[PDB]
């Protein structure tokens, strides 16, 4: 599958580690190491190991090979807890606030997401709320134009929340089903980001007390621990309702999906396993685990 690189250490990769081995602390240490190198993280790895030890003992397993099935079980539960799909229907418009750092995929994810919704029969409108990042504003505009998707964009530096308020206002008038709004992502000024996003979320209430219907964080799987810290940061700034993991193909640090799931508990909406529009796959825990573990 596309997850071929993460499989060296996770899922299928466990088999080679367990081959012929007996169950002792030496083995759990070897596994712990593999999990940490895979970016599962200290806390999640400590949790996985203990659960697995209690399980391998209270079922009297002396054979290491059998841990593959028990790993599949506990890691499956971790992803299952954040397996709630994004349902963007019944609103006018359904506002998705896209938060996250620059160069993490946001603008690209926005384009892919818009194409997917339109492919389902719903009109989309974009809002360039990252008003200072002139490259990103430009990108959404030219792209939206050639895709016949209205893009609400204003002068460089205009108040983000105003652009988005105008975008929501316009969306309601033009009967748009989904409005996807971009935001500025500069962690360099922690509390400014918090106050900025807080203003955005508040100004929205003037036109709809339900907006935003979705606060989506986009993070890059290939940046391992960076993806986790970023999530923690945005988790404390805004009310994240969904997360999107991009660039899962091509990185052996794929275990980060378990770290971001276990530590925050926020629904993983989409998983990026390639560069095509269909590659921004709606996240299904069971399908992911099955492919992670498939020999």
């Amino acid at each position: 599958r596309s997850l071929l690189k993460t499989k060296e250490n996770l899922g299928s990769g466990f088999i080679s580690l367990f081959r012929g081995k007996k169950i002792d602390d030496d083995l759990f240490e070897e596994l712990e190491e593999q999990l940490l190198i895979a970016d599962v993280g200290v806390e999640t790895t400590r949790k996985i190991i203990t659960n697995l030890t209690e399980g391998a003992s209270r079922k009297q397993l002396r054979d290491a090979e059998a841990l593959y099935g028990l790993l599949k079980e506990e890691m499956g539960e971790i992803l299952a807890k954040v397996d709630e799909p994004l349902n963007v229907e019944g609103k006018a418009p359904f506002v998705i606030l896209m938060v996250g750092v620059n160069g993490v995929g946001k603008t690209t994810t926005i384009g892919k997401l818009a194409r997917q919704f339109e492919q389902q029969g719903k009109s989309v409108m974009l809002a360039a709320g990252d008003t200072f990042r002139a490259a990103a504003v430009e990108q959404l505009q030219v792209w939206g134009q050639r895709n016949n998707i209205p893009v609400i964009a204003q002068h460089t530096g205009a108040d983000s929340a105003s652009v988005i308020f105008d975008a929501i206002q316009a969306a309601k008038a033009r009967n748009i089903d989904v409005l996807i709004a971009d935001t500025a992502g500069r962690l360099q000024n922690k509390s400014h980001l918090m106050e900025e996003l807080k203003k955005i979320v508040r100004v929205m209430k003037k036109l709809d007390v339900e907006a935003p219907h979705e606060v989506m964080l986009t993070i890059d799987a290939s940046t391992g621990q960076n993806a986790v810290s970023q999530a923690k940061l945005f988790h404390e700034a805004v009310g994240l309702t969904g997360i999107t993991l991009t660039k899962l193909d091509g990185t052996a640090k794929g275990g980060v999906i378990f770290s971001v799931a276990d530590q925050f508990g926020i629904p993983i909406r989409y998983i990026g396993v390639g560069e095509r529009i269909e590659d921004l796959r709606p996240f299904k825990a069971d399908d992911f685990i099955e492919a992670l573990f498939a020999r």
